[PDB]
């Protein structure tokens, strides 16, 4: 049924050598190009998939988007965090406070680095 | 004149994905490994309070009572990743709700998007 997973893979596969372009594109904010970028080759890079640089931090994205991608996307990522426990949210620098389920055993006030999993 | 908690925040990064990966490689866990397993480098000795714990497939590391400019040198080691939905003005992300970002212009309303903070 759903193979939006291909369109999932082609998404994240860009956002990683839109990662590695700022690397070495400092003080940049862009689209960088298709050339420049390194991508395969034999990819055809479906117009509609985006980029931008911006300060640094890829953005990656589908404006229009098809329902099943959210969680194509979501499912073939992890997601990475850091802050501080305050209070039962995880409070962090550049990103607001973000309010995960914050297990049991972590003090209030701790420093926490967060890491999910795929399947 | 200069602190090297970033020694203390690479080990932190480096205990986490001993973490994040047995996480993976042993489904169904609810931590809090004791560091035998993990498979910690030899020369490694963890500092207490480096503590760790699972829930859901996704891990946790943590200091409990953090030592000054511990974070900033973590999220600085880290970059950090997110993916959802732009609803506007926000970022959401059904685990960890509406995350309230810098979301450029381009990027318009109700567009799929990934996030890779570029660490610097
Ligand atoms: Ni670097
Ligand atoms: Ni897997």
């Amino acid at each position: 049924l759903a193979e939006v997973d291909t369109l999932a893979r082609s998404l994240l596969l860009y956002r990683s050598r839109l990662a590695e372009y700022a690397h070495a594109n400092p003080g940049f904010s862009g689209s960088p190009a298709d050339s420049a970028l390194g991508l395969p080759a034999w990819f055809r890079k479906p117009v509609r998939l985006q980029g931008y640089i911006a300060a640094g931090t890829s953005y990656a994205f589908i404006a229009s988007p098809p329902a099943g991608l959210a969680a194509a996307v979501d499912t073939g990522t992890e997601s990475d965090l850091v802050g501080v426990r305050r209070n039962g949210q995880l409070v962090t620098r550049r990103l607001g406070a973000t309010a995960i389920a914050l297990p049991a055993p972590i003090p209030e006030g701790a420093v926490v680095a967060v890491k999910e999993g795929h399947h």
